[PDB]
């Protein structure tokens, strides 16, 4: 089911004001929402206001949204409010780089699918729930739970007045629906792989065309992606903060694949964090560093992601040779 915000939440949310030393830093693709907990909600309305205008939605039925939004996540280590936020910064910051490729609609789209991108999470991945066959598994076959998390945003966008996008034509609603659908599955890293690859290729080919519907999709796509991982672009004390978030989630379905006799992937084995490292390495190489790159190379002002990322990735190769500091 699904959970409505207070009369006393979305209602403090609108006398919000973002203290004005913040609007300089939340340009920054670096900027990190962490020390602001209480200013996340109208960090998100700000983002919202500055790409999408005052006069984008109705201000009371984008604030009962947000609020709603943030109750229906769940407290999970990792895949929780604190990410749908950090996530829709890192797309509010590619979009202010790169404004005028994309329409309105679709930068409007892309904010509410960032924050909703991974709505009610249960801590368990999709090898999971496709290995013991949950229920959700039955129901959608690829991609499981990023099509339960698009599911739960139309759920949250039929709710009495939480409906941002009613003032719309209803052709546009159905784009932007369609926008908000194909940004969500493309945050399922089994599609990245191949739309990286294919993205790679129209690059170099010089085949890639913007005015394509099918390439805009893809680069929207890979944008999804490098928003999604974007823990790996912060400052370094950031990044190993983070890491110890998604593996505090891993180990804990690892402690559920144990019982039913199942020997879970080194990933997920809360007694073997030796391998943590090697193990970012790997993920680094054969996911983030091309993801960064290739995103580079389609928008160049986005570079600075790829900086922070070579970065991170060099400081985890220092902490396999056992060079590693403090940090806590
Ligand atoms: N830093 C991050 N690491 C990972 C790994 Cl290892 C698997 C899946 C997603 C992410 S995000
Ligand atoms: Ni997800
Ligand atoms: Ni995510």
């Amino acid at each position: 089911g699904t959970s409505i915000c207070t009369s006393e939440e979305w209602q403090g949310l609108m006398q919000f004001t973002l203290p004005v030393r913040l609007c300089k830093e939340i340009e920054l693709f670096h900027f990190d929402i962490g020390p602001f907990e209480n200013m996340w909600p109208g960090i998100f309305v700000y983002m919202v206001h500055r790409s999408c205008g005052t006069s984008c939605f109705e201000l009371e039925k984008l604030c009962r949204f947000i609020m709603s939004v943030k109750k229906n996540y769940r407290r999970v280590p990792y895949h929780n409010w604190k990410h749908a936020v950090t996530v829709a910064h890192c797309m509010y910051a590619i979009l202010q780089n790169n404004h005028t490729l994309f329409t309105d609609l679709e930068r409007k789209g892309l904010l509410i699918a960032c924050l909703c991108h991974d709505l009610d999470h249960r801590g368990f991945s999709n090898s999971y729930l496709q290995k013991f066959d949950h229920p959700l598994a039955a129901l959608y076959s690829t991609s499981t739970m990023e099509q339960h998390h698009f599911s739960q945003t139309v759920s949250i966008l039929q709710l009495e007045g939480h409906n941002i996008f009613s003032t719309l034509s209803s052709s546009e609603y159905e784009q932007v629906l369609e926008i908000i659908r194909k940004a969500i599955i493309a945050t399922d890293l089994a599609l990245y792989f191949g739309n990286r690859k294919q993205l790679e290729e129209m690059y170099q080919t010089g085949s890639l065309n913007l005015n394509n519907q099918s390439h805009r999709d893809r680069v929207i796509g890979l944008m999804m992606t490098a928003c999604d991982l974007c823990s790996v672009t912060k400052l370094w004390p950031v990044t190993k903060l983070t890491a110890n978030d998604i593996y505090a989630e891993f180990w804990a379905e690892g402690d559920e694949m144990k019982k039913l006799g199942i020997q879970p992937i080194p990933m997920m084995d809360r007694d073997k964090k030796d391998e943590v490292p090697q193990g970012q390495l790997g993920f680094y190489n054969a996911v983030a560093i091309p993801c960064y790159t290739t995103l580079t190379q389609i928008l160049p002002p986005t570079e600075p992601l790829l900086k922070a990322c070579r970065d991170n990735l060099s400081q985890w190769e220092k902490v396999i040779r056992g060079e590693e500091t403090a940090t806590w």
